[PDB]
């Protein structure tokens, strides 16, 4: 509505809002904002990808995401996309991804936790989940969300990549898979210390702007982002990054509770009679959020300097909040 045009003024920037639009749209952060995005960057224009079929792709894949999961629902989804649609933008990134690549790595956001049954890859390992299984152990979630999102493509009313060249549905089927697989927490270490490696080795144009060789540099640049944009609830303002700590804390503490209903053990950050929320976020910057968003900073210097005071600030807050 009227509210929903306000809010959308600020879908190029860190500020917004998806709660906002979330209660502005019946529900479907995901649908309204992967629609402002495309429209935004011209990409149906670019890959003539009918509006229809894209609203009916959306709006399917949505509707897989689960509404009764605290944190991994279609909120999230749209948060990850707009996120990776702003770091996309970027100023030491312009001009220098393809429009294949843009489009991939927005789509990767969008369908990156689809189905997700709000337990970790490690409970379902641990239950002998039909996931697990299937998956043999190897980034059982992951796998999942990508093959979802895949399959919702084999309907014609639903294959918004039918008018790309042969080639071009497969180097983007391709990325997507590496990015998806990226989010997998498991493999954080490696890509990190991937990306310090590759920081250590930059090289920027005259104007300030990274030299990316070709596939492989340009595409672990991308993993990289949107796992950031995934990481990224921590560098938002101090009022939406509360409101994702309760969710995913919900969501930790259900996981807890199945745990306990089935004489299992429970992981301590999943134990709610034990855990300090805040302690745990402390940590979770300390270890994880902050040394990765330092590196990404070097990366596109000093494009995300804010970003890094956010974070620290932010991270004071919750420090003054434990005795
Ligand atoms: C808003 O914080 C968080 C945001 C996102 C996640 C991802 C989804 N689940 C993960 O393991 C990573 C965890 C968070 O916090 C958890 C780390 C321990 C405290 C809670
Ligand atoms: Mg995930
Ligand atoms: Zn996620």
């Amino acid at each position: 509505e009227d509210h929903l045009a306000k809010e959308l003024e600020d879908l190029n920037k860190w500020g917004l809002n998806i709660f906002n639009v979330a209660g502005y749209s019946h529900n479907r952060p995901l649908t309204c904002i992967m629609y402002a995005i495309f429209q935004e960057r011209d990409l149906l224009k670019t890959f003539r990808i009918s509006s229809d079929t894209f609203i009916t792709y959306m709006m399917t894949l949505e509707d897989h995401y689960h509404s009764d999961v605290a944190y991994h629902n279609s909120l999230h989804a749209a948060d990850v996309a707009q996120s990776t649609h702003v770091l996309l933008s970027t100023p030491a990134l312009d001009a220098v991804f393809t429009d294949l690549e843009i489009l991939a790595a927005i789509f990767a956001a969008a369908i990156h936790d689809v189905d997700h049954p709000g337990v970790s890859n490690q409970f379902l390992i641990n239950t002998n989940s039909e996931l697990a299984l299937m998956y043999n152990d190897e980034s059982v979630l992951e796998n999942h969300h990508l093959a979802v999102g895949f399959k919702l493509l084999q309907e014609e009313h639903c294959d918004i990549f039918m008018n790309l060249t042969k080639k071009q549905r497969q180097t983007l089927r391709k990325m997507v898979i590496d990015m998806v697989l990226a989010t997998d927490m498991s493999k954080h270490m490696s890509l990190l210390a991937d990306l310090k490696t590759m920081v250590e080795t930059k090289k920027v144009t005259s104007s300030g702007v990274l030299l990316l060789d070709n596939y492989t540099d340009r595409i672990q640049v991308l993993r990289n982002m949107v796992h950031c944009a995934d990481l990224s609830n921590p560098t938002k303002s101090l009022e939406l990054y509360r409101q994702w700590t309760d969710r995913i804390m919900e969501e930790f503490f259900q996981q807890g509770d199945k745990e306990r209903e089935r004489g299992m053990e429970i992981s301590p950050m999943c134990d709610k009679h034990t855990a300090s929320v805040e302690k745990s976020q402390v940590g979770f910057i300390d270890y994880i959020v902050h040394p990765l968003w330092e590196t990404w900073a070097d990366l596109v210097q000093p494009d995300a300097q804010d970003i890094l005071d956010t974070l620290e600030d932010n991270r004071n807050w919750y420090q003054s909040m434990i005795p």
